[PDB]
């Protein structure tokens, strides 16, 4: 019964998932002066060539475009991570205005969106082991603001009037994530957690400075989604994200200078 509305928002969550108040959650205001350039970090390794996307799902808190993940076919490596990281899924949070939406914050700035690429760590075999281990996942961040359309991203906002409500989902083949991302690689990583319940504390961040611009009208079918299922009285799917968390004992490290 978790969500993003008055009384079961995020707020909340810490009844059902104490977690919510642990040492290392997610997302974070990155403070761009107080991140520390780290010369021992390498390039990002993003191998998405092989990609199999099978499936969009409205899940009644985003959508998520689903990746075959059986085999090394979409992989992140590199950057602070260890080993090979597999892509499974996809999806964004955003807002019920351009001024918010993002998750992370760059010095208290919100964005309009923010796209997660959420990949698991093989050396644990499959996604739900993997979210037990504090290595367990890696997540791509990738902040959205409002200007000229993404062309990569029409596909993905011209098949939302088929998922509209929560538990419907499409196929969705052949969709190509490399045209959701920007063009440099540079990056800040910390470690943390899954933005919604369960919470888990198993999530290496790697979140992009440079962010996407995306149109007004592509943010605004977004904005069209339904939290709600099919006849079930209509709540707009919009402001689906966690603020940000108290950083504690954590560094925010840059990949560049
Ligand atoms: N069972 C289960 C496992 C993981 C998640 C989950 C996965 C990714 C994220 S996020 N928004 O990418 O940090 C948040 C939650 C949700 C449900
Ligand atoms: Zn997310």
């Amino acid at each position: 019964h978790w969500g993003y509305g008055k009384h079961n928002g995020p707020e909340h969550w810490h009844k059902d998932f104490p977690i919510a108040k642990g040492e290392r959650q997610s997302p974070v205001d990155i403070d761009t002066h107080t991140a520390k350039y780290d010369p021992s970090l390498k390039p990002l390794s993003v191998s998405y060539d092989q990609a199999t996307s099978l499936r969009i799902l409205n899940n009644g808190h985003a959508f998520n475009v689903e990746f075959d993940d059986s085999q090394d076919k979409a992989v992140l490596k590199g950057g602070p991570l260890d080993g090979t990281y597999r892509l499974i899924q996809f999806h964004f949070h955003w807002g019920s205005l351009d001024g918010q939406g993002s998750e992370h914050t760059v010095d208290k700035k919100k964005y309009a969106a923010e796209l997660h690429l959420v990949h698991w760590n093989t050396k644990y075999g499959d996604f739900g082991k993997a979210v037990q281990q504090p290595d367990g996942l890696a997540v791509l961040g990738i902040f959205l603001k409002v200007g000229s359309a993404k062309p990569g991203l029409q596909k993905v906002v011209d098949v939302l009037d088929s998922i509209k409500t929560k538990g419907k989902s499409a196929d969705f083949t052949n969709f190509d994530p490399r045209g959701l991302l920007p063009e440099s690689l540079d990056y800040w990583t910390y470690p943390g957690s899954l933005t919604t319940p369960p919470l888990l504390e198993c999530v290496t961040w790697i979140v992009l400075k440079e962010p996407i611009s995306v149109s007004s009208e592509q943010v605004l079918k977004f904005r069209k989604l339904n939290f709600n299922g099919e006849g079930e009285p209509e709540e707009l799917m919009v402001d689906n994200w966690r603020p940000a968390q108290p950083l504690k004992n954590r560094q925010i490290k840059a990949s560049f200078k």
